[PDB]
């Protein structure tokens, strides 16, 4: 049986997959052919069928997993293809997490024998957390932030040390929000969440734009002008609202020069993403400030699939955390920020 | 000089007049032509121009004001026609507040002799707030709340008792939010705002729906089903996330259902309407209960003109705060929930 690990998520299955790479020739015959078909058919390609894509760059290597040594891929596909990954199936333990694991946990067990271990999702979310970034990635940091978020000159990408990681915020930004508070690997709790999240990036600018993927949703947003649907506080009172430190930039209301006729005609396509894109980030930023600020945790660390390749929402949620904090949170990310629900399912296996 | 108080918004202006009804024959006479002549204009008509709207049901009548009997009258009309005010007035001491008492301070200097004095937004409406509901409305309490607001069958209006008002906190919804601690009549701060505000559910839903008024979005919202827009638990989990105590009811993505082609084709406009309005609601009952529970504050009162004659957003915030408090919090609100600023600014004239 394959050693997997998957989270169903609203949006997005995420799969971690643990490729033995200490097999002797005796295992390689007591191999059996459906088995060795499988691994060489998930290490032989990048692409699956038409949607699933195998993150190649995440990859963990010479990993040491339940006294094996092997390499960590990580390997994702839409929800919505679910029942083609199912029917491929059907032509073996499955832990598996999100909310899909209890939905579609009748379709499993159409696979024959199949044993479908249910895990909760933020369970997972801090084990698998925690274990990346013990392990490093490759060496390397798993965990870092944009130093000097408030000069552009100077924000840069730089590694973040997480040895102890308590006390510690995250805010796992998927089809919504859910905030955590982790304040030990077996206390955490979950403060609050939001349902403004990527979903709702991804829906309002396919209703604005007509985008048709969230990667053309990010590329138009680069080209936009978030200040032309937005209504900035210089709008309202000709300038900075200093008796309140609020800045003259600082948007006063998001889409509120919308409500003109002639500037919704004249308004661009790229300047609604772009509208869309900081109006999602902005209220995540401020949502996980007051939850900071409450649990009294200075680091707060943002995953799920919304920063994925998304560098504008990052830096936008670097400068605004550091700004609005007057320099007192600290705004981490982590390179594997997808897939922590994924890995922790699979470190469920011997439990099982 | 007439007796006014101005709240120039970025999207309303608020104007709060005292009529005086005790005019002796002698003073009627020492009346200037011009001066008899607003007063008539502003008591003999219910609009003013096309723009103009007198809310002629929030009078206050027989009101003692500077030792003076008289009646408070409230006026509202788009800051997009304050120009036409100000040159009717062009063909007298005027407190004026919002952020449009600074960046037209110069467009009001062009009436003749007309001393501008400015003060702050936040000022006015914690001294408007306080004083409108020590005064009552018409001996009716000007705060109320709705009992049992998470029973439909009971849900109802009910007044509510703020003879001492602290703490407080206030949500003032204009075109963003702003919200305050209010500790004492000369102790209040700023706790924290958010751009997502009633600009932000009129701008999204006229580029949505086309809507052309507040009114008409209110309209189709309440035509429509926000289910059909956004992603619920019960579409992630196949029923409620029992772990973490969110039912399936609840909204885990806004407009999260838009991310698939075939549901934005069959979305109709009231349905995004609705969806727009829910969405607004719910992110600001949320924040709110945040800043509660982070200020200490049990009483949460909700201000500003995203609530006029919006009764669908009033019990929304009044079901979500209770169930997601458990009963700890409470929703409120007030009569005169979009002229407090302008009241506030009326009762600086003395001190000038
Ligand atoms: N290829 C993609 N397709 C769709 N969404 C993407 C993609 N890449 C990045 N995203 C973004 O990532 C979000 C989904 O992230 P993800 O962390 O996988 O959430 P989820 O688990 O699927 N939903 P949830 O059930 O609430 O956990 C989407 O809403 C998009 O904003
Ligand atoms: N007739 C109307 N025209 C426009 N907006 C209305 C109207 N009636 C109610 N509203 C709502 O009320 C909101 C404006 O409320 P208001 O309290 O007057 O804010 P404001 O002071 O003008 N803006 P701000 O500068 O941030 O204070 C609008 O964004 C609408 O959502
Ligand atoms: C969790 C994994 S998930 O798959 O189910 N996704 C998911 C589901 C729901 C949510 C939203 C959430 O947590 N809410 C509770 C708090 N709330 C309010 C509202 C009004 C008030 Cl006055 N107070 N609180 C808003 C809703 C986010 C998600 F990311
Ligand atoms: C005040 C009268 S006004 O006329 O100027 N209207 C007006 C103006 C601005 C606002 C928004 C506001 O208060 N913000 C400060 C807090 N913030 C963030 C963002 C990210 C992070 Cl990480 N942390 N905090 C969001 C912006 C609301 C308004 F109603
Ligand atoms: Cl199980
Ligand atoms: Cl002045
Ligand atoms: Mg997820
Ligand atoms: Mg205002």
């Amino acid at each position: 049986s394959p050693w997997f690990g998957m989270d169903i998520g609203g949006t997005l299955v995420k799969l971690s997959y643990f490729e033995p790479i200490d097999i002797t020739a005796e295992e390689e015959q007591e191999e059996v052919e459906s088995l060795k078909s499988i691994r060489k058919y998930l290490t032989s390609n990048v692409a699956y069928g038409s949607t699933g894509i195998r993150d190649v760059h995440l990859e963990l290597k010479d990993l040491t997993l339940f006294g094996r040594r092997g390499n960590l891929h990580f390997i994702r596909f839409p929800t919505q293809d679910l029942p083609t990954f199912i029917q491929m199936g059907r032509d073996t333990v499955l832990c598996a997490t999100g909310g899909g694991a209890y939905k579609f946990e009748k379709d499993f067990r159409t696979i024959g024998n199949l044993h479908l271990h249910k895990l909760d999702e933020l369970d997972c979310l801090v084990k698998g957390l925690l274990y990346i970034d013990s392990v490093s990635f490759n060496g390397q940091a798993e965990c870092y932030y944009f130093a000097n978020a408030s000069e552009p000159e100077r924000c840069q990408k730089m590694p973040f040390n997480l040895d102890d990681p308590y006390p510690l915020l995250v805010v796992n930004i998927g089809s919504g929000v859910s905030i955590l508070a982790v304040h030990s690997k077996d206390n955490y709790k979950r403060v609050t969440g939001t349902s403004l999240g990527g979903g709702t990036f991804l829906g309002l600018c396919s209703l604005l734009t007509g985008c048709e993927s969230f990667e053309e949703a990010l590329e138009m947003a680069s080209k936009g002008d978030s200040t032309q649907a937005d209504k900035l506080v210089r709008d309202i009172y000709g300038g900075d609202y200093e008796r309140f430190g609020l800045p003259g930039w600082a948007v006063a209301s998001s889409f509120g020069n919308m409500i003109y006729k002639e500037k919704r005609e004249s308004v661009s396509k790229e300047d609604l993403a772009r509208a869309t894109l900081v109006t999602i980030t902005n209220n995540i930023g401020s949502v996980a400030r007051m939850c900071a600020v409450n649990e009294k945790i200075n680091r707060v660390v943002f995953v799920g699939n919304f920063l994925r390749v998304n560098t504008l929402s990052m830096k936008l949620l670097a400068y605004a955390l550091d700004y609005w904090s007057k320099g007192q949170l600290k705004a981490l990310f982590l390179e594997h920020e997808g897939y922590f629900g994924a890995v922790g399912a699979l470190l469920g296996l011997p439990n099982f």
